[PDB]
């Protein structure tokens, strides 16, 4: 699991879900014992496909430089983001939730996979990683058809050791900086990773 599995689309859809979220997986920059997304491999790869169960159809970035805000401050605002640049498929403050939980779980959520750690030798400061598969139904007007927003969210900040991070909170201060990349695809019941 590179990414993280969240999908608001029925049963019957997951398992084609779970067949977009292995086809994403599948490009990792890894390198020097970490595990970076490759957004370039993964569009070309997209950008390619010969197929009618899977389309792209949206790219975008946002950077939130660095600056001292506090958590649930950034994250609601990444929600704003996402929400915004793809009013395609996220909406509300349901989904700010999802994100914060991750953040003021991070102690446990390293131990899986789509969440990738790193520090800078001398800067004295980290990053993560983060990972996140959103998918959602496209309407009773379309059964067959699902949104998936692959999304890519890097935080940066002064924190320097891992234990850093451990027992943040919604109201924490830091300076955190983040890019945030998210390609959206149009996925049909069947989609299988090539």
């Amino acid at each position: 699991n590179v990414f993280q599995p969240v999908d608001q689309l029925p049963e019957d859809l997951i398992p084609s879900s779970i067949q977009v979220l292995k086809f994403s997986g599948k490009y990792l920059k890894l390198e020097q014992d970490k595990a970076y997304f490759d957004w370039p491999g993964f569009k070309t790869a997209i950008d390619n496909y010969t197929g009618e169960d899977l389309s792209f159809d949206k790219y975008d970035q946002s950077t939130i430089n660095q600056q001292s805000q506090e958590v649930g401050a950034m994250v609601d605002k990444i929600a704003k983001f996402l929400h915004d640049a793809f009013a395609a498929v996220v909406d509300l403050s349901k989904l700010a939730a999802i994100i914060l939980n991750t953040f003021t779980n991070l102690e446990e959520e390293s131990s899986s996979g789509f969440l990738q750690f790193n520090t800078n030798n001398v800067k004295k400061n980290s990053s993560w990683e983060y990972r996140v598969l959103f998918s959602v139904p496209f309407g009773d007007n379309a059964p067959s058809y699902f949104y998936s927003l692959v999304t890519t969210i890097l935080i940066t900040a002064d924190i320097e050791e891992k234990t850093g991070w451990w027992g943040l909170t919604s109201s924490t201060k830091k300076n955190f900086a983040v890019q945030i990349d998210a390609l959206e695809l149009v996925v049909k019941k069947g989609f299988k990773a090539p």
